[PDB]
């Protein structure tokens, strides 16, 4: 299968009673026993499995060439659950421009339970090694990285996690399935923010999860029983929809990006674009070598914090929000960061040009 | 207000914008921003606060006479939060009776991140006092318990944990708040597995959290930002929806259980009946001083484990599953459990007796 | 076998026989596949024919109507605008005086170029029903109690001469419910709810529902349903599941504060009329007691005018000045003269309502 | 001023202004506070009068088409029946001989009952509508392209002679969407849609809509949605404005797979006939391209008997053998002919889409 016939059928999207083509919602919470212990179709409490999100967690087990999938109740508790996986004293690994969730859940929860944390500027495999402590179990990673998209080169990560006896996570947000495979370059697990590009509408805060190592997929089911922090049926089945769609709307923003980016770096109010894209960024050809696709997610500076308030104001089709990966275009400033959505690719350069003109 | 006015009209469950008389479904992810950090109404990422949870919050806060609500994905992610509210060494205090998946929680991942736990036979208030360490940080009961329906002092370990500076938590899912307002004995949270009792339909898995501490709110409002254990917009509405009939579920469902109970124990094949309503049960007069009415659980026991799968077949109107405080009655073999749904209480009791009267 | 409130629960099919689930599974959905052309799975091939939610739903008001089909639509009009399609071009009705608005616009705006000709009569005196009926009669069409005045209608008295007259007798069931009144063991032949009222309770469905056991008239229904498609959503289906289940505690706590609140209106000196089956003076209401073994939560009272209305309804503190009725808030609404006044009890307190509108009429 | 692809993201109103949400919210409710009486909030008073969620996919349906004034409805057909039901006992309408069969079921076994005598002509030959407008005429219906034989009739001049004998000119642009094609624009009163097929676009919202410029006609038209009910609920409102927002980057994956698949169908020697606008001799093929700037994805083909087409489909891989069309899944079905295949090209790879049907067809 292709990839825009895996976006479709990958995964259990029918049911399989009735024929219906699109997933049932099961909006339940408990299921009949015919005898005691003999579950019907191997559901007994919705917290344990629901069939609903049981077809999303197969769908991203699918578009990332994995064995397991896990859905939770955002991009947060999916990373929360994975933290969960060491114990009191064990050293984390991340890159110093992780996303700033991730930086407070790590720095001011889990370090409150024994789990000790140091972020290194990965984009250099060397800072790495150096820092594996004896006591590091983890290496976590988001490449492009938020909001200033640095590259970090996933292969030779997963083969020093490996080395090292680390498990190696990735934050796939910002590539989607659609455009970078964690799992197939060696990584153990892979999580992405359903609420950006997976959901694709603005609409479902949710998180995934996907591995091919059954012992870790194991203790994530286990963790994510005794945490609870699942996903509903009714926004599982919303990411089901929305991820038919990824493909056709991941090229059509990047049609936009490349058209975008171009007019950014000949603009004169624009000072240092940042896009794994562009030529002289830093691990520009290690992003293409592991990727072949481009996140809508592009972040430019202007003169100062009056020129981007000004900036925004003059746009017409960027809706200042605080999410990413939406079909609607969307602006924040952390510099300014936009997301790309999938308005016509000539309205979008046309508008942030006009708009930066009266800068 | 009365009880049942005040499950109508208590929170915001409805539009100030149209006027709905119930609240919008707010199925998004994020807000338009009019300028930069001007939010319209206080929202800006629904992970952070979303309108429809923030309905549900604002009902169960109001239910409990509380000053702050917390919604949570599951009564085990409530759980969840509410122990990360503790660090490294902290010492917690548990009665031993407690629901299973919160013995998992605390004895399979929490001390995992140093916090050292510690059962104690809670029926008995001297039993709390000398477990006290002084690493000692937390008090957390359920009454009446899981599935022997123990009941535990409130009033007596609110005093206790006041004057050994603990955070007291009290799981109130068995009683609801329309029998039993712990915040009101003295206790600082409290929480509930919304998917028993206040969804009510078998279709919600949620967790809520009420306290009237500010700091311990601004705690747990950090901790679910950090953690993203956060309920949705559907299952918050259908939560709301649920709670709007729980007086009249929760009186339909005392009456049964007084019917039900008379008809147990006068049962030559049922031997000790497990309800704190009971006259001999422990701790009998306690419950009355700190409850108005009685849950829906019930447990009996039968001769051995072949008669008790002989009486759940027998049966008609009981359904064999994993649940509680539904619509429908549940039964479940954890010795024989039952959660009285609002079905009519001659059927309930007759259903019970002949299916008893083949053993 | 089943008490009431028991087949409030377990009436009907409302858990999936696949998984085991408890509840109806929301199919949104729209098509279902076949694994030969013609052999269905379970049953299903489009879901404006029929879905799976919406068949619990529809099984659901059947039983508690003690009928053999359901069908919901996508309102109470759309219930009611497909009873009407059952006639032919020239065909004659004959409705209650003071019908539903709704009805009355789409009886008299839309299928008098139909061709149906609408007939309006005090079936509160079954011999005016005698008196109208045409040679191209074909169907009875009844609401009690009615809206707003509540008139009553004998049920079974007008089943009979529908049967004797050959016509097809309807009623509207909406302010009764099938929990204190069942039309169909009455001799009726088809009845209808506007779900919006009290099956769904929570003012949060937009629905109709018919139940018949006429097998001949069933099919009649079905065709049409699908021939016009004013079905219902698979989401409102389920809500409307949902929210049946609690119907039983639901109007036994409205029926509780019906009784006291009417018991203030009589006494206070600013009410003049109370309009409600249950007073002993009201017309019909032996009939009503011998056909239902309970009261609609809508009240109807006069005050002095309209200014005194006005006042009123600013003066009450737990009554929702809204349209609709049967939800588990109270409502209020001035429909029929100025100071007519029109209540939907709720199932808050019951000495909290009493109290509530007994303070705010007593600013008058 | 905005292009096609911004007008499916900004088009209408679909964000709230209260809280300031990106998307709309789903109004679960059915009645509304007054603060004042008569007085409205947000003018919102029964959500069978409006609600705001569909009120929402309303004034998006409206926007894409160049309208004024849109409606949803409970289902394609019910869009058909509102539409219908601007006319009067008497009233005659002229529609193409090969329409879809339930409007078709619709006009002839119910509507002829509303007095409304229906007359099916080959719309192909403006000719054969001129020589049918009977006196008492006043509706002239057309589906372009039709199913499933994919008849194209001439949009401009059908306008022309509704105008021209004061007929109310309607049409059902479903298969080729507002996207690629805009009646309003070329003349048209009213066009409708199955909004099951392409602007839900996931196979899981049955609903319809209408757009329209007059303003007298939509005042009727919201009159008999408001007198018949057969509005759309708020959940299936949401989804429909979701699945619009792709319909451009969908409609884009289908055009481009419906050209391979069709070159792929020309050159196969199982396969006789193809029916499709975009082959040059297809009847009317230069109208269809003046008149749309796209093409639709239901295909139909020949295969040499029935025995044939039940092996093909047995023999796909990613056609799935259901009713509808305009899914993100490829369809099929058999339907006019023994022989005659209909696809529906889905969103799935153009090679596997083409890959999957040739060696079906090659097993034949
Ligand atoms: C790379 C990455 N990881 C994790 C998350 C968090 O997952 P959630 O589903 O949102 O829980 C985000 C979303 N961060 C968003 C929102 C930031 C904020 O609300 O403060 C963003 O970067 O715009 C993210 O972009
Ligand atoms: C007292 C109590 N606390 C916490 C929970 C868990 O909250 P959740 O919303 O389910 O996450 C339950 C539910 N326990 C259920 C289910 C037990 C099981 O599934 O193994 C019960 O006791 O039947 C409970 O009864
Ligand atoms: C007896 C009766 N029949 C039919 C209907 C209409 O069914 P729907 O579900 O609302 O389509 C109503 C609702 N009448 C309401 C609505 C009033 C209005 O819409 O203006 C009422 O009278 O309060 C009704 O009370
Ligand atoms: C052109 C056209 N008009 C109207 C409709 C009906 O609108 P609904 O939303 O489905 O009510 C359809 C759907 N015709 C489908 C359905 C076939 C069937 O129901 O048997 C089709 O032809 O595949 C259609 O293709």
């Amino acid at each position: 299968m292709n990839k825009k016939t895996k976006l479709i059928h990958g995964g259990h999207t029918t049911d399989d009673y009735t024929g219906a083509v699109t997933t049932p919602i099961y909006q339940t919470s408990t299921y009949l026993q015919d005898d005691i212990g003999d579950l019907r179709q191997g559901y007994e409490y919705s917290r344990t499995a629901n069939p609903t999100r049981s077809s999303v967690e197969s769908v991203i087990a699918a578009l990332e060439n994995g064995k397991h999938g896990f859905a939770f109740s955002s991009g947060v508790a999916a990373i929360s659950a994975v933290v969960m996986l060491l114990d009191k004293g064990d050293h984390i690994i991340l890159n110093s421009d992780v996303y700033g969730g991730t930086y407070r859940a790590l720095t001011k929860v889990f370090t409150r339970f024994g789990i000790e944390v140091d972020f290194v500027d990965t984009t250099h495999t060397d800072s790495i090694v150096q820092a594996i402590r004896p006591t590091t179990k983890m290496l976590f990673i988001e490449t492009p990285s938020n909001p200033l998209l640095r590259v970090t080169d996933i292969k030779k990560s997963a083969e020093i996690a490996k080395e090292h006896g680390l498990i190696s996570v990735v934050d796939n947000t910002f590539m989607t399935p659609y455009y970078q495979n964690p799992l197939d370059l060696g990584i153990d697990i892979v999580l992405h923010s359903a609420t950006a590009y997976l959901g694709g509408h603005s609409d479902v805060v949710a998180g995934l999860v996907a591995t091919s190592d059954d012992k870790l997929a194991e203790r994530l089911a286990f963790i994510s029983n005794s945490t609870g922090g699942i996903l509903g049926p009714q926004d599982s089945y919303l990411l089901v929809r929305g991820i038919k769609t990824l493909g056709l709307r991941m090229e059509q923003i990047n049609r936009s990006v490349i058209e975008i980016i171009k007019m950014l770096q000949a603009h004169p109010a624009v000072q240092q674009v940042f896009h794994p894209s562009i030529e002289s960024h830093l691990n520009h050809d290690v992003h293409m070598a592991q990727a072949d696709g481009h996140t809508g997610v592009i972040a430019f500076e202007v003169k100062n914090t009056e020129s981007a308030k000004q900036l925004i104001k003059a746009t017409s089709y960027y809706t200042l929000a605080e999410s990413l990966g939406a079909v609607e275009s969307l602006i924040s400033v952390p510099l300014v960061r936009i997301s790309v959505g999938i308005e016509d690719t000539e309205d979008l350069v046309d508008d942030l040009k006009q708009a930066l003109d009266t800068l």
